[PDB]
Order: C-alpha cells, then structure tokens, then sequence
C-alpha cells in the first residue's frame, strides 16, 4: 500500500526544506572567515609528527564548530523540536553533533576523487586533512566507506533532511528526560520518510538503507568520541579549539 503524504506530512517537509536551504550554504562563502588550513609534509602519516604540529586543527576545528551552529539553527526548525525541555534539546544536539556533521558533509563529498570539495584547493578536504588534525585512520576508513555508502543511496533533497531531523531527535541518547516525547517526534518524521520514499522515490528496501546509515553513525560517534579524548591530552589542544567545540566533545 503506498499512503498519500498528509497535509501534515506535506508541512514538515516544506518546513525541513526550507530549513535546510536557510542553514546550509553549497557555495562555502564563510570558509575564507575560518582560521586558514596548514598542510605540512606528512607522506608518512607520522602520529608523532601529526600531534606535534596539528596543522589543520584550527582549520578543521573551525569548520566543525561553524557546522554545529548551522546544525542548532536547523534543530530549531524541526517540527516538534522546540516542543522538548531546553535540557532535552541541549543533550540531543550535543549528542547528535558529529553524526549530523557527518550526513551534511555528504552533500560536498565527491566519488570523483574521495574528498570534500568545498570550492578552490585551499578547502578541498582528504584522508590526509583529517590526520594533519590529530585523528586516526580507525576514524577515516569508516568516515569515507559511510560517505561513498551514503552518497550512492542519491538521496532526495527530502529524504536528506528527514535523515538529518531523525538523527537529531533520538529518544536512545545518554540523558534524556522525556525519551517518549522525543519518540514521538520522532515517529512522527521516521513515519514521513517511509510514506515520502513509497509514492516519491522512483524504482530501483531505501528506508531499512537509511536507518543502517543511523546505526553505521553511532559507531563512527563512538570512534570520533574516543579519538578527541586523546587528541585533547596534547598540551596547548585547546587554543586550537573553539569554545563550542570544547563544549560539544570535552
Ligand atoms: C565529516 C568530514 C570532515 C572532513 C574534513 C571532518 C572535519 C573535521 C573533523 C573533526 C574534528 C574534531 O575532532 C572536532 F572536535 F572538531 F570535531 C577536531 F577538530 F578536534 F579535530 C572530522 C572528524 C571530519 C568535514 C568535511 C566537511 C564539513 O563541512 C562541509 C559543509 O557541510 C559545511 C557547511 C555546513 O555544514 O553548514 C565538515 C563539517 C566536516
């Protein structure tokens, strides 16, 4: 049976949209504002060289943080979203953070050449960027397999966003208050993007697909989590840093 989206449903995609194209600039515009990225020699992928320099850490630090703000703006504009305790909205985007980082850094990841191309060469980002930032490959691997798995869904622009919304408003996230409030709206978006999928998405199991990717997140969560805990033991880490980020994962 394919259901017709409600006017309900119809709303919150129209909402989500909107959202998305309000907090998420596909020309990169701001990235000359980010302390500038630094490549030193590193054919070697030398840990002792890359934690000693951390040469794209304010770059890519920057960028992050930059992307969780874009993320709190669209949070907010997710139906439901303001609904929850500021306790509640503050524990689902600090845990959120990264995997949501991760989806939206799908729309500049290329299958041309495995990077996130972000305009001119100075913001083409690689394997090799991540590591001059202090992380490991046990991360990147992962990172990148997600990303080709990702991008080869071709994902509508309406089934990004659900993904992004169903990411952010999980009720299974260490701290939450109200888990059931938070299941229903849930719900509510996961129940938009199985009808939206059966009468929009045209021929040649894309739902089941997606919420692999959510659980495909948590483990690459548990990674970055773990890898910023020791990248955060280098002495003078967190001048490199940026507050929101010191608060996001510390
Ligand atoms: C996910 C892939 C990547 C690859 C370079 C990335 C970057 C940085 C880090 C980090 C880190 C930290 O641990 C911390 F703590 F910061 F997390 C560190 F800094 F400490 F090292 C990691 C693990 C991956 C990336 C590429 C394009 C991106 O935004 C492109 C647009 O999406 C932006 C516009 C928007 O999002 O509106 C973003 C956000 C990120």
């Amino acid at each position: 049976l394919r259901p017709k989206l409600s006017e309900e449903q119809q709303r919150i995609i129209a909402i989500l949209l909107d959202a998305h194209h309000k907090t998420y600039d596909p020309t990169y515009s701001d990235f000359c504002q980010f302390r500038p990225p630094v490549r030193v020699n590193d054919g070697g992928g030398s840990v002792t060289l890359e934690l000693s320099q951390l040469s794209m850490l304010p770059h890519l630090a920057d960028l992050v943080s930059y992307s969780i703000q874009k993320v709190i703006g669209f949070a907010k504009m997710i139906p439901g979203f303001r609904d929850l305790t500021s306790e509640d909205q503050i524990v689902l985007l600090k845990s959120s953070a990264i995997e949501v980082i991760m989806l939206r850094s799908n729309e500049s990841f290329t299958m041309d050449d495995m990077s996130w191309t972000c305009g001119n060469q100075d913001y083409k980002y690689r394997v090799s960027d991540v590591t001059k930032a202090g992380h490991s490959l046990e991360l990147i691997e992962p990172l990148i397999k997600f990303q080709v798995g990702l991008k080869k869904l071709n994902l509508h622009e309406e089934e990004h966003v659900l993904l992004m919304a169903i990411c952010i408003v999980s009720p299974d996230r260490p701290g939450v208050q109200d888990a059931a409030l938070i299941e229903a709206i849930q719900d509510r978006l996961s129940n938009t993007l199985q009808t939206y999928i059966r009468c929009r998405h045209p021929p040649p199991l894309l739902y089941a697909k997606m919420i692999q990717k959510l659980a495909d997140l948590r483990s690459l969560n548990e990674e970055h989590s773990k890898q910023y805990r020791c990248l955060s033991f280098q002495p003078e880490c967190s001048m490199k840093l940026t507050p929101l980020v010191l608060e996001v994962f510390g």
